[PDB]
């Protein structure tokens, strides 16, 4: 059923996330990636419309599925006797923001605003399905590098999006916000504006702003790289300590840096081809 219908290829890359390959599909030979988790390793359990229990991660990207090409989607899913296995579609060519970002230093403006913009896209339309993704970071991100487009991907510690107080966390800890550094406490959204500012700092100074606790919870920022005033006024707006300090995505949206974005092929004639 499985090994039948996907020509599996490469390992793409394993971790606390389990094991990614590449693979096709033998019927129409559509590129996937093949996600492997044991289910030992699964952190949260949710179970499906019809009540079947799987890992979170096939509830919330069921959740997210749609046209809209920024999250990842889900073309099927698997269980085995000690894992489940997860169809992911897979761009081709593709990089991940991590790499894109070691490989050429910091982004230009333009291209990090390109590309911020897209994020923005994806999470609101994740939090807008009700899912709240909880480890944005470049490596969580893949570049279709055709086309200019960002896709989120890793929906292995999300959670159903919720107004109350998250006290679990198993995302990145040095995207992570002073509040749940502090108190072991979050909320989802403003949680998620903050792991955005990590991001975007990372995308115009080619690195995380913080590495140690200390740092995290002091959220003072330094500018590593030429960073023009409004970026940096998002940034630090995006890593306010207190959480109702932060931008509303609608906040980040309409932030003069924002203005003009690319389009995605643009981002990817003038920056990428
Ligand atoms: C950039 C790559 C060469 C693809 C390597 N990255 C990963 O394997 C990360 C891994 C982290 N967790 C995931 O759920 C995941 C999905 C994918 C993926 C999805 C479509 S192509 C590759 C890749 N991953």
């Amino acid at each position: 059923p499985l090994e039948s219908q996907y020509q599996v290829g490469p390992l793409l890359g394993s971790g606390g996330f389990g094991s990614v390959y590449s693979g096709i599909r033998v019927s129409d030979n559509l590129p996937v990636a093949i996600k492997h988790v044991e289910k030992d390793r699964i952190s949260d359990w949710g179970e499906l419309p019809n009540g079947t229990r799987v890992p979170m991660e096939v509830v919330l990207l069921k959740k997210v599925s749609s046209g809209f090409s920024g999250v990842i989607r889900l073309l099927d899913w698997f269980e085995r006797p000690d894992s489940f296995v997860l169809i992911l579609e897979r761009p081709e060519p593709v990089q991940d923001l991590f790499d894109f970002i070691t490989e050429r230093g910091a982004l230009q403006e333009e291209l990090a605003r390109s590309f911020f913009w897209q994020v923005l896209e994806a999470v609101r339309h994740c939090h807008n399905c009700g899912v709240l993704h909880r480890d944005i970071k470049d490596e969580n991100i893949l570049i279709d590098l055709n086309r200019g487009e960002l896709k989120l991907i890793d929906f292995g510690s999300g959670a159903l999006l919720k107004d109350t107080v998250y006290t679990d966390f198993d995302g990145t800890r040095v995207y992570s916000p002073p509040e749940w550094i502090r108190y072991h406490r979050y909320h989802g959204r403003s949680a998620a504006v903050w792991s955005l500012g990590i991001l975007l700092y990372d995308m115009v100074c080619g690195d995380i702003p913080f590495e140690h606790d200390e740092e995290i919870i002091r959220g003072q920022v330094f500018f590593r790289q030429r960073v023009s005033s409004e970026c940096q006024h998002l940034i630090r707006w995006c890593l306010a300590l207190r959480p109702s300090d932060r931008p509303t995505f609608e906040e980040i949206q309409n932030h003069p840096w924002m203005q003009d974005v690319l389009l995605p092929q643009e981002t990817a004639e003038i920056h990428l081809h």
